[PDB]
DNA sequence: TAGCACGCTGTGTATATAATAGCTATGGAACGTTCGCCGATGTGTGTTGTACATACATAAAAATATCATAGCACAA
């Protein structure tokens, strides 16, 4: 890819003694930009990652290159362990198998034998906006190299500490422009979309009554959210496309997931569950519609479903749920003539919720990426399956939120 | 006059020779029937001691957000 010899320029450029960070899309090959590297300097490098699945893609990128049975390319895990060997070397570890305090499963001293023994050389870090943290920073402090590399894909937090990055790691050095890669490669035009619906007057009441995180339980609970929703979902049925609902919030997620009639996979569910659902939602055509959580959100990525509907919330997260919108965007890529990526984001009128999805389409503004708000969609209202359009249903509904209000 | 005893009559017995008719024991082959003592040495289990792979509540980490309290500032 052209922006990948693009930033392996300014490594041929001076060669011994630089440190930066390169800003590479998900969908983009920042792995193969590493192995370049790391071909460049041949030595140990180590690749340090938070889950298990990206030490096989790795791996998988070191059987793309050249050997990795030979005592020669290592495996750190909490699992098993592997030899290495001088002036060659690769292998892939964990933050929180480095980093711990006093728990030792006797595994640290083979972590403390690469790190005691001097085998370095190259430095890798997957997701450099994870790294404002304390672990982190001991990581760093426990290491030390000729050369250091950072691959990420997003870097915008509130946290204010993304500017220290700049001297722990080194400056960005490349930050390639997502619209001209969108030129380069179809990765999914980005239609963003603000759905606003109608706040009935009790839900408005009793929501001005309560705050903090318990008023998200009546924002996210109101009837036109349900019937927008129900007309989302239809809609994107009778266009022929996967959808795919997000939510912060666990509840309602279940609700939604009850109401709707479709899988869900959210905390503490059995991976086997997990799997099968993805399996449906794979190869079954008859489920187009799935609810996923974070867990579902950052341990996996498809590249189907164009519809992305979101509901659920949490303030100030508004940035990360920006990151894991792009990693579905970005996980969408086959160049096709068409290829519109809708977002929708569900809000409701005077709600304190709808004020932090604007920061939201800011970052989705930073980006580059079309924002355009949605009032409501004409159709709506010759869909008779729509619930909660009854007054009748619209006093249970409320007197339901009202038991979820005194349960919590 | 009938059993008993005596004399008389018929039969089997052994033998060569042939005629030349049916009659039959024999060995083989095939189908249907009830039935099937103390000492020394050596094995033989079963609940269970030992043991391994996956599940699951914990520990912890890590990542983060929001009310309360002290201090400083402002008002009835």
């Amino acid at each position: 890819r052209p922006y990948q010899e693009k930033s392996l320029s300014k490594m041929f450029g001076n060669g011994r003694a630089r440190s930066g960070i390169i800003v590479l899309p998900c969908g983009a090959g920042k792995t193969l930009v590493g192995i370049t590297a790391a071909c460049t300097i041949k030595k140990s490098v180590i690749v340090l990652c938070t889950s298990s699945v990206s030490v096989m893609q790795w791996r998988q990128q070191f059987l793309x290159x050249x050997x990795x049975x030979x005592x020669x390319x290592x495996x750190x895990x909490x699992x098993x362990x592997x030899x290495x060997x001088x002036x060659x070397x690769l292998v892939v570890s964990t933050y929180s198998m480095v980093a711990n305090x006093x728990x030792x499963x006797x595994x640290x001293x083979x972590x403390x034998x690469x790190x005691x023994x001097x085998x370095w050389g190259f430095i890798i870090l997957d997701e450099v906006h994870v790294v404002p943290a304390a672990m982190f920073r001991r990581v760093v402090s426990t290491i030390a190299a000729h050369a250091k590399l950072g691959l990420t894909a997003t870097l915008v937090r509130e946290d204010d500490k993304i500017g220290d990055l700049n001297f722990l790691i080194g400056p960005k050095l490349y930050e390639a422009n997502w619209m001209e890669l969108s030129q380069k490669g179809h990765i999914a035009n980005v239609q963003c979309a603000e759905v606003w619906c109608p706040m009935t007057a009790e839900f408005y009441q009793e929501y001005l009554r309560e705050t903090a995180r318990k008023r998200m339980l009546l924002y996210i609970m109101n009837p036109t959210k349900f019937q927008a929703c129900q007309f989302l979902i239809q809609y994107h049925e009778r266009r022929g496309d996967k959808i795919i609902v997000f939510s912060d919030n666990v509840y309602a997620l279940q609700e939604y997931a009850l109401k709707m009639g479709k899988p869900f996979i959210y905390g503490s569910t059995p991976q086997q569950e997990r799997m099968n659902i993805l399996q449906n939602f794979q190869y079954n055509d008859q489920i187009n519609t799935i609810f996923l959580s974070k867990v579902g959100d950052t341990s996996i990525d498809l590249p189907e479903a164009t519809c992305l509907i979101q509901i659920s919330s949490h303030y100030g997260s508004r940035r990360q749920e920006a990151q894991r919108l792009g990693r579905i965007l970005r996980a969408k890529r086959r160049n096709d003539e068409g290829f519109n990526a809708f977002f929708y984001s569900l809000v409701s009128k005077d709600t304190q919720e709808m004020y932090y999805s604007t920061k939201r389409q800011a970052f989705l503004v930073d980006q580059g990426y079309a924002f355009k708000v949605i009032t409501h969609l004409h159709g709506m209202e010759n869909i008779p399956n729509l619930a909660y359009a009854s007054p009748r249903e619209r006093r249970e509904l409320l007197q339901e939120v009202l038991l979820k209000n005194e349960e919590a």
